[PDB]
C-alpha cells in the first residue's frame, strides 16, 4: 500500500466523516457544522476540521486544507503522514497517532502539536477513561527521546532542527510550537537549555564568569582586552574595533544587566526624590529630579508598552490586551502605573500634596517588588521565585487558621476588659491589632495583667471616655480568665500554627523544588526571547532607541531562522534517519528485556515439548 | 622544589588563608596606630575587630574534629541559601523601610536617620524589636517634638512623625511582620532542612578528603605549640644550616613482591566481576534463549529425520 497515492483528499475527507459518532472529535464537528450552518454529500466538510484546529492551534493549521476553497477532491495530499497523524491524535487513537508519527517526515514539531492537541482536549473530555488516557499522551516524552537522540548524534544540527521553520506545520518554529504546547519537559531538555544559553551569552564564551563580566561593564574599554573571550565568527580598523563593541554590547546578558543597574538606579533616585527632595506644590516647583523622574518612568511606561503590543505585527488589540492583564505581574505594574499617575496629579495640586506623597511611597513599594520580577530570569533566584510563589498557598492555610483563633480570641478579650469603650477604633485596636502583636513577640502585660497594670489616671464614665480626656480604666473583674484565655492564645498561635506553617513550607518545598526548576527553564525560554528584540539601550537612555525604531519603521535573528532549500532537505533527511535509530534502539531494548526473554523461551519451551513429544513417540513405534 | 608565585597563588587560593592575610594585616595596623596617640582609639578598635578574627580561625583550627568537621562543612554550604534569603529580605526591607520612612517622617533633612528609620529599624523588626512608639499615633509619646527643619537638622529636639495616614503606616507594618517574620524566616528554615538532607552525605566524603590533608600537614608539624614553637624553628634552622610513616620507599624485593600481589588481587577482582557476570538473570536468560533457539531448530531436524523413517 502506497500512502502517497493512497491518500486523496477526498479520501481524507472519507475518513473523517466516518468518525465512530461516539468520541469527542464527533461532537466537536457537529458543534462546528451546526455553528457553520446557522451562519448560512459529506458529513463533514474540511471547514469543520479547519475550524476543530483552529480552536485547538489558532495559528498553525492555516491553509492546511482551505489552500486551493476545499482543493481538488481527488488530488493526492502534498502532506499524507501529516494528516493522517493529525486524523488520528484528534479522535484520541494513541496506538494509531504512533505509527503516522513514526512515519512523518518532521517528528520533534508533530509530537509537540500532538501533545499540546491531546492536554487541550483532556479538559473537553466527557469520559474519565479517556481523560485518563488523554493525560498520559506522553507525546512530549516521544519528542524529548527524539531530540536527544538528535542532540548526541550531532549537537550542531540539533540547533538548527530547534530553530528551522518547518514546512509542515506552516513556516512554524519547533520552539514556537513547544511554546505553544507550553511543553515545560521539552525545554527542561539540556540540548535547548544550552541553546538557550548560547543565545544568552551572545558572541561571548558561556564560560565566561560573572565577575569579568561584570568588571568589563563597569569599566567600557576593558571590552579590547583579552579579559572576555569571545566566539569565533582606517577603515578597517574602525570597522572592527566598531564591531566587537556591538557583539559585546549586543548580547542579551549584558543588556540584562545594564536594565538591573539602571533599574537600581531608579530605585536610588525614587528614594532620593521622596525623601529629601520632595517640594512643596507647583507654586514653588516640583524639583527637577522630580521631572527626571518623571521623565524616567515614561520611558519605562514606553518600553513595557512597546514590549507588550508593538513586538507582534499581526494580533486583536484586545487579544493583545487580555494576554497582557492575564499575567500578574503586569497587573502589578498596571498598579505601579496608575499609583504614579494619581500621586502626581495629587501633587500637582495644594490641598491634595500629602495624598499624593502618600501614594507615591506606596507606589515606591510597588517598584521594589517589580524588582523581583526583574531578578526572575537570574539562573540563581528564579527558582526561588518559583517556589515562594507556591509557597503562598499555605501561607494562605495559615492565615484562615490565625484568622479564626485570633476574631475569637481578640473579641472575648475585648468583651472581658473593656465592656464599656464605645470608641469602634479602639475596640478594633484591642480586639485584633492587638493579638496580631502578640504573635511577634508584643505582648503589653501592662493592659492585661491586674497585677502589672499602672496606677494612671484612669476614668469610668463613658463620656469622657468617648471625649480622650483619660484612658479608660480596664475592668478586673475576672482577669484570672483574661490571662488563663491569653496563655492559651500564645500557646496556640505561637508553637501550634507557627511550627505547623514550618511543617508546612517544609513538605511544599520538597514537593515543589524539581517541578520549580522545570517551569523556571521554561520560563527563562521566554525571557530570552523577549531580550532578543529589547533594545540594548536601559532606560531612561531606551528613548533613543526608541525614537531611533520610529524613525526607521516610517523610512522603511539567531533564533526562529529559515534555512535554504538544500540545507533544509538535508536536515530534514538527517531527523527522519536519527528518528529511525531511536525507534530501532527502541525495539532492539525491547526484544532484549528478560520478560520477552522470558516470554519467547516459554512460548518456545511449549513447541519444543510437543514437538519432541511426537519424536519420541515416533521413536518408541521403532 | 615549587615556584614561589605558585606556592603563592595556592597559598591565597584559600578563603581561610585569606582569613588568616585579613588577621595578620589588622594586627599590624592596629599595633601601628597603637604606637602613635593621635590614632590610640582607631588602633584599638583594630585590635578589637582582630580578636573576633582570630575568634573565627579557631572553626579552622577545629575543622579536623570527627565529630565537628562535617558540621563546618554543611554550614559552608548552607551559606548559599542564607544569601538567597539575604536578597528576598533585602528587597522587601528596602520597600518597606523607604515607604514607612517617607509616610512618617517626610521633613527629616539628616541623611544619617534617614538610613536609620529606612533599614536599620525594619532589621530589627526581624528579631522582635518592634518600637511602636514611633509608629503608632496611639502608642506615640507626649514628648516635646519639633516641626521646623532647622531646629531638627541642630538636634534641639527631636522630629515630630507625621500622623497624615498613619494607618497605612499601621498596615504596612503588618504586612511587613507578616511577610518577613513568617514567610521568610520559614522558608529560609524550609531551605535548610532541604539543604541538611542532601548535602550531609557528601559533606562526610569531603570531611575525609580534607582529613587526609590535615593529617599531612600534622605530619611535619614541629611537635612544640606556639608561642613555644619558636624554639622548634631555630633547632630546625640551625639544623639546616649544619646540614615519615605515609609516602615510604621500599627495598626491591619488597617492592616486587607488593606488585605481585596487587596483579594477583586485580585478577581475582576481575574474576570475581565476571563470575557475577555470568551468573547474573538476565545473562541466565540470554543463554537459556539462545541455546532453546538451537535446539529447537535441531530438534525440528531430528523430528524430520524421525518422521523420514
Ligand atoms: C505549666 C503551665 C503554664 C501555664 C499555667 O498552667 C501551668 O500556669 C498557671 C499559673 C496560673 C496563674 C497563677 C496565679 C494567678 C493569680 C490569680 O489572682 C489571685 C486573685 C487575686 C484577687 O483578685 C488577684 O491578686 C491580686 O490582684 C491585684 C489586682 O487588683 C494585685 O494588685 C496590684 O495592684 C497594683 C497593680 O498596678 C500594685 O499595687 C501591685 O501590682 C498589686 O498590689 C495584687 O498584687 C494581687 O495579689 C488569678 C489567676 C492567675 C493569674 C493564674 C491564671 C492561670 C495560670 C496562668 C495557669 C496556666 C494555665
Ligand atoms: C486578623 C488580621 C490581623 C491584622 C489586621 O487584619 C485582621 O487587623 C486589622 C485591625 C486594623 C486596625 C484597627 C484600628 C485602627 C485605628 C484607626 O484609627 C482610627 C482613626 C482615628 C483618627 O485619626 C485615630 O484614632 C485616634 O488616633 C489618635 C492619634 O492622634 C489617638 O490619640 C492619642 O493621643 C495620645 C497618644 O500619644 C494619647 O492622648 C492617647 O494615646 C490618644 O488619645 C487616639 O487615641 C485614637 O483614638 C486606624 C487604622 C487601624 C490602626 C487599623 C489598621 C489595619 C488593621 C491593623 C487590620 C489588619 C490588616
Ligand atoms: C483585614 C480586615 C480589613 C477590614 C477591617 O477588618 C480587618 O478593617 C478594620 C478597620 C476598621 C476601621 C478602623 C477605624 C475606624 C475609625 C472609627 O472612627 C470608626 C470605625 C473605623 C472606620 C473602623 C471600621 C471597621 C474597620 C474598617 C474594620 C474592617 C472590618
Ligand atoms: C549594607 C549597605 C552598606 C552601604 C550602605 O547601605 C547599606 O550603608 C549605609 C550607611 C550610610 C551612611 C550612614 C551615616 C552617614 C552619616 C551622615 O552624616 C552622612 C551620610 C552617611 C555617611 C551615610 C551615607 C550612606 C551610607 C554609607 C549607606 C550605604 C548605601
Ligand atoms: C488624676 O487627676 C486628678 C484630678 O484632680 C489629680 O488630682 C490627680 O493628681 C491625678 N493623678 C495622676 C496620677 O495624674
Ligand atoms: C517643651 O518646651 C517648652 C519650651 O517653652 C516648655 O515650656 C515645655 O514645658 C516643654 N515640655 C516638655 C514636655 O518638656
Amino acid at each position: 500500500v502506497n500512502i502517497k497515492q493512497f491518500l486523496t483528499y477526498g479520501r481524507l475527507q472519507e475518513l473523517y466523516c466516518s468518525v465512530s459518532e461516539k468520541n469527542l472529535l464527533h461532537t466537536l464537528l457537529l458543534k462546528k457544522n451546526q455553528e457553520r450552518q446557522a451562519q448560512l454529500k459529506f458529513r463533514f466538510t474540511f471547514h469543520e476540521v479547519s475550524k476543530v484546529l483552529k480552536d485547538f492551534l489558532d495559528d498553525t493549521c492555516k491553509g492546511f486544507y482551505q489552500k486551493l476553497n476545499l482543493p481538488d477532491m481527488d488530488r493526492r495530499c502534498e502532506h499524507p503522514w501529516r494528516d493522517l497523524f493529525l486524523w488520528a491524535i484528534l479522535q484520541n487513537r494513541q496506538e494509531m497517532a504512533n505509527y503516522f508519527w513514526a512515519m512523518g517526515p518532521e517528528a520533534v514539531a508533530a509530537a509537540l502539536v500532538g501533545c499540546k492537541i491531546m492536554k487541550e482536549m483532556a479538559h473537553l473530555a466527557t469520559e474519565a477513561e479517556s481523560a485518563r488516557s488523554m493525560k498520559n499522551a506522553k507525546y512530549e516524552q516521544f519528542a524529548m527521546d527524539l531530540f536527544s537522540e538528535c542532540y548526541s548524534n550531532s549537537e550542531d544540527r540539533a540547533y538548527s532542527l530547534l530553530v528551522r521553520k518547518t514546512c509542515c506545520w506552516s513556516k512554524a518554529t519547533v520552539l514556537n510550537i513547544a511554546t505553544l504546547a507550553e511543553a515545560k519537559c521539552f525545554f527542561a531538555h539540556d540540548g535547548v537549555q544550552a541553546l538557550l544559553t548560547k543565545v544568552w551569552w551572545g558572541a561571548m564564551r558561556t564560560d565566561t564568569s560573572i565577575s569579568r563580566l561584570v568588571l568589563t561593564f563597569f569599566i567600557p574599554p576593558l571590552v579590547w582586552t583579552s579579559l572576555i573571550k569571545f566566539n569565533p565568527e582606517s577603515a578597517t580598523f574602525i570597522r572592527v574595533v566598531l564591531r566587537r563593541w556591538n557583539r559585546f554590547w549586543s548580547a542579551p546578558v549584558t543588556v540584562f544587566m545594564g536594565n538591573v543597574i539602571m533599574y537600581f538606579a531608579f530605585l536610588i533616585l525614587f528614594s532620593y526624590v521622596l525623601l529629601l527632595d520632595f517640594r512643596p506644590p507647583p507654586p514653588y516647583g516640583p524639583s527637577a529630579a522630580e521631572i527626571i523622574l518623571y521623565f524616567w518612568v515614561f520611558t519605562l511606561v514606553l518600553e513595557e508598552i512597546r514590549q507588550s503590543f508593538f513586538t507582534d505585527e499581526d494580533m486583536s488589540i484586545l487579544k493583545k490586551m487580555k494576554l497582557y492583564v492575564e499575567d500578574n505581574w503586569n497587573k502589578c505594574d498596571m498598579v505601579a502605573i496608575s499609583l504614579f499617575v494619581v500621586g502626581l496629579s495629587c501633587r500637582m495640586a495644594m490641598s491634595t500634596y500629602e495624598a499624593g506623597r502618600t501614594v507615591l511611597a506606596l507606589d515606591f513599594m510597588v517598584f521594589t517588588l517589580r524588582l523581583i520580577h526583574i531578578f526572575a530570569i537570574h539562573k540563581q533566584l528564579g527558582p526561588k521565585i518559583i517556589i515562594v510563589e507556591r509557597m503562598i498557598k499555605d501561607v494562605f492555610f495559615f492565615l484562615f487558621f490565625l484568622s479564626v483563633w485570633l476574631i475569637a480570641y481578640g473579641v472575648t478579650t475585648q468583651a472581658l476588659l473593656h465592656p464599656n469603650d464605645p470608641r469602634i477604633d479602639w475596640v478594633f485596636r484591642r480586639a485584633l491589632y492587638r493579638p496580631y502583636l502578640h504573635i511577634f513577640g508584643q505582648i503589653p502585660l501592662e493592659e492585661i495583667d491586674a497585677a502589672k497594670m499602672p496606677d494612671d489616671n484612669c476614668t469610668t464614665d463613658v463620656q469622657e471616655i468617648i471625649l480622650g480626656t483619660l484612658p479608660p480604666c480596664p475592668n478586673i473583674y475576672a482577669n484570672w480568665l483574661v490571662i488563663l484565655l491569653l496563655v492559651i492564645y500564645l500557646l496556640v498561635t505561637n508553637v501550634l500554627l507557627l511550627n505547623l506553617l514550618i511543617a508546612m513550607f517544609s513538605y511544599t518545598f520538597q514537593v515543589v523544588q524539581e517541578n520549580a526548576d522545570i517551569f523556571w527553564k521554561f520560563q527563562r525560554y521566554n525571557l530570552i526571547v523577549e531580550y532578543h528584540s529589547r533594545p540594548a539601550l536601559a532606560p531612561p537612555f531606551i528613548i533613543i532607541s526608541h525614537i531611533t525604531q520610529a524613525l526607521l519603521s516610517f523610512i522603511k535573528d539567531l533564533l526562529e531562522r529559515e534555512l535554504p532549500s538544500g540545507l533544509d532537505q538535508k536536515l530534514m533527511t538527517w531527523e527522519t534517519v536519527q528518528k529511525e535509530n531511536y525507534l530501532a534502539k527502541l525495539e532492539h531494548e525491547h526484544r532484549e528485556s528478560s520478560g520477552e526473554r522470558l516470554r519467547y523461551t516459554s512460548s518456545k519451551v511449549q513447541t519444543l515439548l510437543r514437538m519432541v513429544g511426537g519424536f519420541k513417540d515416533q521413536e518408541k513405534r521403532m
